[PDB]
């Protein structure tokens, strides 16, 4: 049995949180917090408990909602740590891991020295058996990867460039811009996602833009794979059709914006609206001779949170690849095929 | 039991089509659409027969949902009709309900003359008792009327100055702006909220004046009120926090900011994310002599829901005010006292 923590109850930690719940052998200890805000009156209402820093435990006490103890209490309390804490700060938790001897999973906006691999699990579940510390890649780094890895089967990708259009910040912050501009980030090529594509797919000539948009529910990307030998559309249609964690947007109901898909969501009834598959537009997959182009929407508060599934099976060697997102997919209601 | 008819599937409709099939004493026979959109796909999935104009059955059977028969079918079908058609089109199908001898629901939008009265439970349900036809007020009358009779148990309200922070278009519209201005809506003082305040409180002295801002999750309402008695504040916020349909919002867990609403929905899992009770800060609460100001915020995808479940009971003569509105509660899970 994985007795699970989870380091940073925000977006990401929330969601982790629920997923490690819904597992068949794995336990949620409780979740590491600073702040009393809502996040966390509605997670201990739900019976999760809260773990705080202990120079915060007074300020924290003071709104009413009880402690279980300290944020060293619940990592030496747990059997792996699965760290959410924001960018930065989980280099600064690493000595603590280390120290306590656990093992632990870091989010995407580490430095991949901060784990001893990088991850994704429709990539590199197999070497990332036993890895005591893994990092999963960002949420636009996974999609791509998840895209990759898929289009992959189909024919050697030889050569990736894209275009990621990213929301600038989750619905639930307000005191985040732009509100209305576009605003390269960074203005110099490449963005930071091709090399991190590249801590995960050693060999592949990738080269990415990005820049933030005012919107706040959906990232969007742009992509132009070429391939090795010419192929079928049939074929990459085929295999996008088929693969969980990645679903098609048609343009049959007239569903194809990024609130749109959200509605869907909400109408579907998916816990907390998520979509943690890529939402590849069906009318833009192009592929002629050996090269392909499309697009695709992803879902940033959702689309990791399998991944640290799956990545705490890895570390802890519980499973295979296949048996570990069979559970994970199964458990989270993930889809495959056409969304809408 | 009381067979309930929808026409419209939209926001509106397909919440009340859930709810009616969330009461003991309905059954939802089937909803009116006229496109086959995501909320048409989404509806038949869940087994809801949908109904169409005649004139738009083929092309809406071009997409391959099947079509139960006309809207005079599901008319006819029905003991009651819920119309949540478009602003004006109540009053096309007005008529035809007419000739086809079936009470009906219809929504703030239409003119009063629709109706044979105007309604919100927690005011006027004795007077709308066997009424065939009933007009629920608008979202942001409904919030105003709740608000002015419930604070008129603590002291008879005698005057009401409003102004109303209207958000542009829902979330799923992606065609409607504006994107950046504030709209006087209209002009004018004062805006129709008044009047239609007055076709609920017949002698009130209410002003109101409304403005668009470039926001898609909730409006808010700034408001003041003179009562005939000089009161203490502690019975205004003993009402406020102890009526069903009403909540208060504190200012301990960081949440005051409507988005912030919006996430604290998500994470206490309320279907759709919806808030159907008027939102009121606590802090905002002004009481001095006869003066008392606040302010709230309202979800317009959500508030009349309810409203219209009671005005169900009210037309066919089911049961008590109290006793419907007790099942009208339990069953869609509204609250009272503090969100958050």
């Amino acid at each position: 049995m994985v007795n699970v923590a989870v380091n940073g109850y925000g977006t990401i930690g929330k969601r982790v949180a629920d997923a490690i719940i819904k597992q068949p052998d794995m336990k949620l200890v409780g979740v590491a917090k600073t702040s009393p805000n809502y996040e966390a009156f509605i997670a201990h209402r739900r019976g999760i408990r809260i773990y705080v820093p202990q120079q915060s435990i007074k300020k924290f006490e003071e709104s009413g909602i009880p402690v279980a103890g300290t944020v060293e209490d619940l990592i030496k309390t747990s059997d792996i740590v699965v760290d959410t804490t924001p960018n930065g700060v989980g280099a600064q938790y690493k000595p603590i891991y280390l120290q306590l001897q656990r093992n632990a999973i870091f989010q995407g906006g580490e430095k991949a020295e901060v784990a001893d691999i990088s991850f994704s699990a429709l990539c590199n579940y197999n070497e990332a058996l036993g890895k005591k510390y893994i990092r999963v890649v960002s949420c636009n780094t996974t999609a791509l990867l998840r895209t990759i890895c898929t289009v992959n089967k189909v024919s050697k990708v030889e050569k990736v460039r894209a275009t990621i259009v990213r929301r600038a910040a989750d619905q639930k912050e307000v005191k985040k811009g732009p509100i209305n501009s576009l605003v390269p980030d960074p203005a110099t090529v490449p963005s930071h996602h091709a090399k991190d594509v590249n801590s995960v797919i050693r060999n592949l000539d990738i080269a990415t833009m990005a820049v933030i948009a005012p919107t706040t529910l959906m990232h969007m990307h742009f992509i132009n794979i070429t391939l090795k030998d010419k192929v079928e559309k049939k074929d990459i249609l085929s295999v996008l059709e088929n693969t969980p964690r990645i679903v098609l947007i048609s343009s049959k109901y007239d569903a194809e914006a990024t609130a749109e898909l959200v509605e869907v969501a909400r109408d579907l009834k998916r816990d907390r609206n998520d979509i943690p598959e890529v939402m590849i537009f069906s009318d833009s997959i192009y592929v002629k001779d050996d090269e392909v182009m499309l697009m695709y929407a992803v879902h940033q508060e959702s689309i990791v949170v399998p991944e640290n599934i799956d990545a705490i099976r890895a570390s802890m060697k519980l499973m295979s690849a296949e048996d570990s997102m069979r559970i994970t997919n199964e458990s989270l209601g993930i889809l495959k095929g056409y969304l809408i």
